[PDB]
């Protein structure tokens, strides 16, 4: 093990809590702020907790990153996550971006796991449909993306923790879910996936990915509702 966070405490030498206004990216409805990230207990487990909540028309959630603090290259990274039911507009993700100061997408982006996509709801399989992706290119105008999506065998939003893994060498990015390979991206000649990347976790609420950008359509977070996303651990081998 190169690095492991059991989330017994919020380690500020590794993680930063983000603050952003609603609509900052992807027409998302939540504001992010520090008060919606905490560390605590889920039974016996020490966990990082991202809390999304709605107080009328104001929605708040949590997002963290390790940019400038913890990054790596060509290692396996795995996290154990417990997810809320996403149907109706929640959008959890575990992902990475290049630990440089290039503007997106030139920093490179690897989405290990995202759920809540519009098509998962339309397919009636919102608890099983996962999207994995890479984004790259020298500017927004020349944005390139590859993705894969499919339904896993068993619900990932079932009150238990699941493991999400990325294996990474100079040729491939291979995403696995509960030890089952989900997809491999060929990066052998892709110049954007060969430098250090840092880690992110977040729980977005609405946004274009979900198909829900109007709070009147947000059935997955009702007025007065709170939901949690839990990360038991993250580790880098």
């Amino acid at each position: 093990i190169l690095f492991k966070d059991d989330f017994n405490f919020f380690d500020e030498k590794v993680w930063t809590k983000e603050t952003h206004e609603p609509g900052w990216t992807n027409q998302e409805l939540q504001a992010y702020d520090a008060a919606h990230v905490s560390v605590g207990k889920d039974g016996d487990k020490s966990v990082l907790i991202l809390t999304a909540e709605r107080k009328g028309n104001k929605i708040y959630s949590g997002r963290i990153n390790s940019k400038g603090k913890k990054s790596f290259k060509y290692r396996k990274i795995e996290a154990s996550i417990k997810l809320p039911k996403t149907n109706g507009g929640l959008w959890p993700a575990f992902w990475m971006m290049g630990d440089n100061d290039k503007q997106w997408p030139a920093c490179g982006e690897i989405d290990i796991m995202e759920m809540g996509e519009q098509s998962g709801m339309a397919a009636g399989d919102s608890e099983k449909q996962v999207n994995t992706a890479i984004h790259y290119g020298p500017s927004a105008a020349a944005h390139e993306q590859q993705y894969y999506k499919a339904n896993v065998a068993n619900s990932l939003q079932d009150g238990n923790y699941h493991t999400y893994s990325l294996d990474w060498d100079e040729n491939n990015l291979t995403i696995s879910i509960d030890n089952v390979k989900f997809h491999t991206f060929d990066i052998s000649s892709n110049t954007y996936f060969h430098d250090n990347f840092y880690i992110l976790f977040n729980l977005a609420v609405g946004g274009a990915f979900t198909g829900i950008t109007d709070i009147n359509k947000l059935t997955g977070l009702k007025d007065g509702q709170k939901v949690n996303m839990y990360i038991d651990w993250v580790k880098i081998l």
